[PDB]
């Protein structure tokens, strides 16, 4: 398993636009355009993103494409982050996949913003961060993708993923 195939199975793939759990434009892989509430916004954004007009239509090799910059951005930002970058430094192979799972959905600046959580992390005290976790509205939100993440924080280890 790899944070590819981890977040493919978090986002799904979608050629066409689609509204998110928050009701914001997004496309492909977790791809979000834009969070205003105008198609045309969105469908504009879609255009500048891939280079073409899309009349709100992509293929699966322009999906991967944007997925591949997206996984790519996440991981800079993170490496970039103050806050981020030395919890990242400190964990495992897995939990790198978790932290960078976190950014992509809901951005640096979201997931820096997890202080207390983050310092747990950092001291390794598993059971005690998957708890704070917990107690975010993203838990609240989405429930079932959390529980994933924060399960593969706690365990170090896939099992979350593996059915899916
Ligand atoms: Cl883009
Ligand atoms: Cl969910």
């Amino acid at each position: 398993m790899n944070i590819f195939e981890m977040l493919r199975i978090d986002h799904g793939l979608r050629l066409k636009i689609y509204k998110d759990t928050e009701g914001y434009y997004t496309i492909g892989i977790g791809h979000l355009l834009t969070k205003s509430p105008s198609l045309n916004a969105a469908k504009s954004e879609l255009d500048k993103a891939i280079g073409r007009n899309t009349n709100g239509v992509i293929t699966k090799d322009e999906a991967e494409k944007l997925f591949n910059q997206d996984v790519d951005a996440a991981v800079r930002g993170i490496l970039r982050n103050a806050k981020l970058k030395p919890v990242y430094d400190s964990l495992d192979a897995v939990r790198r996949a978790a932290l960078i799972n976190m950014v992509f959905q809901m951005g640096e600046t979201g997931v820096a913003g997890f202080t207390n959580s983050l310092r747990m992390l950092q001291q390794k005290r598993w059971d005690e961060a998957a708890v704070n976790l917990a107690k975010s509205r993203w838990y609240n939100q989405t429930p079932n993708r959390a529980k994933r993440v924060i399960t593969t924080f706690r365990t170090g280890t896939w099992d979350a993923y593996k059915n899916l």
